[PDB]
Order: C-alpha cells, then sequence, then structure tokens
C-alpha cells in the first residue's frame, strides 16, 4: 500500500507513535517519506546482506526474521513479511523498540540525515489528525 501524507500521519497517530520518546508525529512521517516514499511493501538490499523491509525500512540484521541474514537477530519476533503488510501495526511495534534501543531515531540513518533538524511539522501541516 502506498499512503498519503495526512494518511499515514493518522495511522501512525492511531498506533501511538505521535511524540513517542519524545518524537513527533513529523518525525515519524519524514523519515517514513525518504525511507520508503509510504510504500509498505518497499524493501532494499544492504552491502552487509541484510535486507531492510517496510515503511520504515526496518532492518533483518536486528530487527525481524527473514531466514537470509546470517548471524542476525530477530528482536522485534516477527517475519520481516509482517513489515510489508498494509495495516502498519508491525512496522509501528517494532519502531517503538528501535527508537527505544539508544540512539533515539538516528537509528534510521536517513531520518538523521534528511529529517533531524528540519522543519518536520510540514510532513503534518494540513492534515486533520
Ligand atoms: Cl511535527
Ligand atoms: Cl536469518
Ligand atoms: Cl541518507
Amino acid at each position: 500500500k502506498v499512503f498519503g501524507r495526512c494518511e499515514l500521519a493518522a495511522a501512525m497517530k492511531r498506533h501511538g507513535l505521535d511524540n513517542y520518546r519524545g518524537y513527533s508525529l513529523g518525525n515519524w512521517v519524514c523519515a517514513a517519506k525518504f525511507e520508503s516514499n509510504f510504500n509498505t511493501q518497499a524493501t532494499n538490499r544492504n552491502t552487509d546482506g541484510s535486507t531492510d523491509y517496510g515503511i520504515l525500512q526496518i532492518n533483518s540484521r536486528w530487527w525481524c526474521n527473514d531466514g537470509r541474514t546470517p548471524g542476525s537477530r530477530n528482536l522485534c519476533n516477527i517475519p520481516c513479511s509482517a513489515l510489508l503488510s498494509s495495516d502498519i501495526t508491525a512496522s509501528v511495534n517494532c519502531a517503538k523498540k528501535i527508537v527505544s534501543d539508544g540512539n533515539g531515531m538516528n537509528a534510521w540513518v536517513a531520518w538523521r540525515n534528511r529529517c533531524k533538524g528540519t522543519d518536520v511539522q510540514a510532513w503534518i501541516r494540513g492534515c486533520r489528525l
């Protein structure tokens, strides 16, 4: 599913991501924009052989099981395929664990490089939330 901008903001809020660990909704929408362009089916293969999955490009080295990432963990206790669903529940629940791991949203390199320090409120501007 490719979400609309406000549609995704609303879904993220529904699932308790808004201001989670102090990160406003615009941060999360911005991260999703640059990780996946709001496409739940997004996948990308990393140099180390791990793969990133879903709207927030969650990585199989630590967070989910794909059966093809040697030496990896599955800390969200989910198949990586769950992160591709039109229902963002699994991605949100896993993201909550990731952002609580110590480095906040810096875990998403694209958030650090493209969202951090910017006017992230622009991502939810106009949205009925
Ligand atoms: Cl915001
Ligand atoms: Cl594996
Ligand atoms: Cl980047």
